[PDB]
């Protein structure tokens, strides 16, 4: 495609992102559970 | 075909990242009561 | 058609991460306030 | 049903990210200089 | 041409929060280092 | 030309947004097992 290049980097990083969003929110509600 | 199939995962990758913001949303809230 | 349906679908995540993150600024901007 | 208007709502969504991301650094950064 | 235009603003959004989230995650780093 | 030179300049802002995410999630999970005090 070479179009579809482009297209295919952007779903593989939005993968990284949507698993490093997930640790995010998994560390972000131990935090609020800790600060009571 | 292609361009297609990248898209649909895009689409799927984002909607993860929806739900994961979410919840960081929830957590944060919870601690912005508690820090008051 | 694929692609159309697979747009509308990134346009909807889209929007609810938007909201999502201000929320998170707006909680962001509480906490930094708290902490003087 | 347009590919072109689920594209517009895109632009317009991942505008607002952008500008609560803004404020999520700078919020972030006050706390960073608080907790020293 | 219309979806041309919505794509180079979405390119110029998602520029504007990479550039935010680079400085999220040195704030984060900061306060993480700080939190010994 | 002009929709592939914007959608190249998204792939590289998302890679870039990839690897500051993960750092996110790293400096958190660190705050995260401080606060276990």
């Amino acid at each position: 495609g070479e179009i579809a290049q482009a297209t295919k980097e952007i779903a593989q990083a939005t993968k990284e992102i949507a698993k490093a969003t997930k640790e995010i929110a998994w560390a972000t509600k131990e935090i609020a559970q800790a600060t009571k």
